[PDB]
């Protein structure tokens, strides 16, 4: 059974029921647990600015499904839930994304697992730190020293 | 003509000596002018962290070459130099990205301008804010507010 991450974010059609809905299907899979959720953060988006500013969280979960059963199963939520997504960088109803799978490395056609560039956002980092305070990623870096550069951030700690 | 900002980065190979020779094959490219180069940062690598520090830098050019036709050059020069990438996110000779075109926002299936990511990357705004102080990006943030998180960075701005 491994320890997985995965990142939600949304800024369309009711962001904060969208995230709720998610973790909901997620707790229901089967071979799977959800063991914790991060709170959820309202922060300003990236990419173009003339967009709604995001909801986002991160989901701690036990599972034994593979790294790609795990996808379609995300993938399968994300299209049941009506996934909308208005243009590239833009408004989206729904993201589900796998952010660490245990300790492996797979970067593959349909996976990049670890994906650094999350790794470089605020609300990425920060909700992982609140849930993992001590975790040492697959490239041996360290959350507590990732989380530094967003000790100013701005956003929001929402509730609930 | 537009104005372009090209991102260059190497830790193979003698990684100021790819840079010296890129920049120097991008100054010879037809109905293209190099109008200036940030200076050289060396900075941790994004992604695993078994390979060399990577050699950072942004070129600032004058072209009348279209997006695709640019990027066909920059590629171009990347196969010229004889790229070499191991893996995903790992170590390589040479990587050319068109960080901006113009105030344009071009997003298809060769080309992601701009891209987002980008700007979370220490290595790539430090520069860019080295050459163009007064930069606006296209979604109409200012350079001057990106840059500041990255005040703190331990890159080693090298000489000339
Ligand atoms: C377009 C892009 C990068 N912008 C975002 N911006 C924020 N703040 N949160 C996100 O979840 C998010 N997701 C995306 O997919
Ligand atoms: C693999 C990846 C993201 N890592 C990097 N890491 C650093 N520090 N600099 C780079 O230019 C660079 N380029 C890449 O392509």
């Amino acid at each position: 059974m491994i320890t997985a991450y995965i990142a939600l974010g949304s800024n369309l059609n009711t962001p904060v029921e969208q995230l709720h809905a998610a973790l909901k299907a997620i707790s229901q899979l089967s071979n799977t647990h959800l063991v914790t959720t991060s709170s959820f953060y309202k922060s300003k988006p990236l990419g173009p600015q003339d967009q709604p500013d995001y909801v986002n969280a991160v989901a701690k979960i036990e599972t034994e499904l593979s790294p790609l059963k795990l996808l379609d199963e995300l993938q399968r939520i994300e299209n049941e839930q009506g996934r909308v997504r208005l243009r590239r960088w833009g408004e989206r109803t729904l993201d589900l994304d796998i952010l660490l799978y245990g300790n492996e490395i797979i970067q593959n056609e349909r996976l990049t697992i670890p994906h650094y560039d999350m790794h470089n956002r605020e609300f990425v980092i920060v909700p992982l730190f609140e849930i993992a305070s001590d975790l040492v990623l697959p490239n041996s870096q360290i959350i507590t020293e990732l989380v530094k550069q967003f000790a100013d951030h701005k956003m929001i700690k929402l509730n609930p």
